[PDB]
């Protein structure tokens, strides 16, 4: 039925993102960092364009054998090479599971309505998946061995590709029915670009600040080390609660609303960080980034739907490859352009030029409450 497609399309965001979290521990023990996101960024336009060619079910397969690859690369390699080539990998995965899976539910969730939570359920996946991510890893690390988180998640992407394998059936290639609008004309639409640009700019706010705010935390708060690792934790708790709560609210409410909130909320919680004193003041802040986070794209994927089907042709791989495209722009150019920014004008002024850039940018989606067909 469409429920398993949706467990499918949420598994394999978790354990994406749980193998993304896991890696980073590990990894210290800087182009490896922006090596997955930009190979998904690159491999985007790709999947969008080869599911409709051979359909949703097999991209969305092959992103299971790429990320058990990926996995058990990680778990049996030393040299710095072999990492960038599982990360590299573990990229490709994620962008066909990703592009292919949301493309999936877009098409069988095929109701404005229901799109709307389907997506916020898929998207409460990653924040599921970060959340559960450092606490499994290190658990497994240090309670067994070195290998074990890797293998355990090999396991579990098995049993997950199991699943995909006994739900899709991608035996078969399935060309679409009718052949979806180009990926420039859609990248000329004023609306599609709107919400990809909302989209872009609130995660590119948050994936600048996870990394940057432990490097200000050790030096305006003197924190011990698991104050680093605690200070982040309302945040993915918060995009949880954001997503799966705002799939259902934002179509009452309306989902241009809801992504003009969200983006105004993030820029004042971005802004509100630096006035922090100590780490109880960076949990109200935080609560309000990730919560905002999750008003926004639990706000504008089903919009990315809604204006396929508005003004395109309902084809709808292509347009949430340029939905994935916005979320990788953030996490490539992230770690390196804010740790940059942060050296040279200091993190105070990172936060206030990325909460003036969402404050001013939540204008424009005022343009999305009655886009002309
Ligand atoms: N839009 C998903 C981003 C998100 C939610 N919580 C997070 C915590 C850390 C991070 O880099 C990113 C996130």
């Amino acid at each position: 039925s469409r429920k398993l497609i949706l467990f499918i399309v949420f598994l394999a965001l978790l354990l994406d993102n749980m193998l993304l979290t896991v890696v980073v521990p590990i990894i210290p023990s800087g182009l490896l960092f922006a090596s997955k996101a930009t190979v998904q960024l690159i491999t985007n336009p790709f999947i969008g364009l080869l599911t409709n060619r051979i359909g949703y079910p097999i991209p969305i397969f092959a992103g299971f054998c790429i990320m058990f690859v990926s996995t058990i690369m990680f778990a049996f390699s030393s040299s710095y090479a072999f990492l960038l080539i599982a990360r590299s990998l573990q990229g490709i995965g994620s962008s066909c599971s990703s592009v292919a899976g949301m493309g999936m539910l877009a098409s069988v969730y095929t109701d404005d309505e229901e799109r709307g939570n389907v997506m916020g359920i898929a998207l409460g996946g990653l924040a599921m998946g970060v959340l559960v991510g450092p606490p499994f890893g290190s658990v497994l690390y240090e309670f067994v061995g070195k290998t074990a988180p890797f293998l355990v998640l090999a396991a579990l992407v098995l049993l997950d590709g199991a699943i995909q394998l006994f739900v899709l059936q991608p035996s078969r290639v399935q060309p679409e029915s009718q052949k979806g609008t180009p990926l420039t004309t859609l990248l000329k639409d004023p609306y599609i670009l709107i919400a990809a640009g909302s989209i872009c700019f609130a995660n590119m706010g948050i994936a600048m600040l996870e990394p940057a705010l432990p490097i200000w935390m050790m030096e305006t708060m003197c924190s011990r080390k698991w104050q680093l690792g605690v200070a982040f934790l309302p945040a993915s708790i918060s995009y949880l609660i954001g997503t799966n709560i705002f799939g259902i609210l934002a179509h009452k409410m309306g989902r241009w609303l809801c992504a003009l909130l969200g983006m105004i909320i993030v820029g004042v919680s971005i802004l509100c960080i630096p006035f922090a004193k100590n780490i109880y003041g960076l949990i109200a802040p935080n609560f309000g980034v990730g919560f905002a986070i999750g008003m926004v794209d639990s706000s504008m994927m089903p919009i990315m739907g809604y204006l396929v089907d508005l003004r395109h042709v309902s084809v709808y791989g292509s347009v949430y490859a340029i939905a994935d495209v916005a979320f990788c722009m953030g996490y490539a150019i992230g770690p390196s352009a804010g740790g940059a920014i942060a050296k040279a004008i200091g993190f105070p002024w990172l936060m206030t030029i990325i909460g003036i850039i969402d404050i001013l940018f939540a204008p424009l989606c005022f343009f999305l409450r009655s886009p002309p067909a």
